[PDB]
């Protein structure tokens, strides 16, 4: 064969901006591009095919044009992000995403129940992501194709497919990448020996609390240790957010219809467990991936409860 036989392909980091390439079919993609992927699959050690003509390949950002695009799209500089995203995508593109009670869920696979619950929660709270990658993928998940959204969640949370996940920790990562700058929380803490003390929390900190599942109990007061050695009380002074997340180590808890938005239930230990999702609508639905049951009341090992909010100020006279 005289001269090199070639094909035209496009490389990308964000799957929107394309970069024309002529590739030599006698060499692998890795020899010509560095690590290369085709819709999640690692083709780095593969030589081009005629069927590859015109297709888009993900590559790592090795030149300043790809770097600017990658960061603008993903808001990250982690050198392994894009590989980790493609590894996850190769699995999540195979998962199933059924509509359960009007929401996009995920049929159980690969220990993914924490992702199912996280995805179902997102569709019930008001949240705008900042990274365009997350906006595009979330919009597409809402409509049914969550494969890219779930791979991105995995990649942002630095969990690989199959690894144990926490819903609260995942929610925390996603909240970091969301506009919550309009959120504010004022707390006060009362100690018999030490006195009063107010604290103001902003952004993410201000919509997550660890220690009680009850927003009522949070408004009324909760007991905590003080530097002196005694128990002090912490109560909510003011709240400004479209939702609040209350979390605590899993514990038997009664979910009362119409008193909360949705919740996470965790059964197991630190080694091994399973998440179910409970949403309060016309009744209480339990969504367990593809599975759906209902009940008028619920008692279970609850670990996260989501409530909604706009503005709240305490009637407690300090
Ligand atoms: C995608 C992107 C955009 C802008 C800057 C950087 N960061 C770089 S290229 N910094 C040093 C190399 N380390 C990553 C190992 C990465
Ligand atoms: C250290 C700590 C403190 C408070 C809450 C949790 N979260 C838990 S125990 N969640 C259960 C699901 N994970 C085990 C995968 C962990
Ligand atoms: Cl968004
Ligand atoms: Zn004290």
């Amino acid at each position: 064969m005289r001269e090199v036989r070639t094909i035209k392909v496009f490389t990308t980091v964000d799957n929107i901006n394309l970069h024309t390439q002529v590739v030599d079919m006698s060499m692998t993609y890795g020899q010509q591009f560095g690590p290369t992927y085709l819709d999640g699959a690692d083709v780095t050690k593969i030589k081009p095919h005629n069927s590859h003509e015109g297709k888009t390949f993900y590559v790592l950002p090795n030149d300043d044009t790809l770097r600017v695009e990658a960061f603008e799209y993903y808001h990250t500089t982690d050198p392994s992000f894009l590989g980790r995203y493609m590894s996850a995508l190769n699995h999540t593109k195979k998962w199933k995403y059924p509509q359960v009670n009007g929401l996009t869920s995920i049929k159980w696979a690969d220990n993914n129940s924490y992702l199912a619950t996280a995805l179902l929660t997102l569709q019930q709270i008001e949240l705008k992501f900042n990274p365009p990658a997350l906006q595009d993928a979330y919009y597409r998940a809402r409509a049914g194709e969550a494969a890219n959204f779930c791979a991105l969640i995995l990649a942002y949370c630095n969990k690989t497919v199959g690894e144990l996940g926490d819903v609260r920790e995942t929610m925390s990562y996603l909240f970091q990448h969301a506009n919550l700058d309009s959120c504010k929380r004022v707390l006060n803490v009362v100690c018999k020996t030490c006195g009063q003390q107010q604290t103001t929390l902003k952004g993410v900190e201000a919509v997550m609390y660890m220690g009680t599942l009850s927003y009522e109990q949070f408004k009324k007061g909760v007991q905590i240790p003080c530097t002196c050695g005694k128990q002090a009380t912490k109560y909510l002074v003011q709240q400004e957010s479209p939702f609040v997340m209350m979390s605590a180590p899993p514990a038997q808890y009664e979910l009362k219809h119409g008193t909360f938005t949705c919740a996470s239930e965790y059964t197991g230990n630190y080694q091994s467990g399973h998440y179910k999702h409970i949403t309060s609508k016309e009744t209480l639905y339990c969504i367990d991936g593809a599975l759906l049951t209902k009940s008028s009341e619920y008692k279970g090992p609850i670990t996260d409860v989501f409530y909604k909010e706009n503005s709240y100020t305490t009637t407690i006279k300090p």
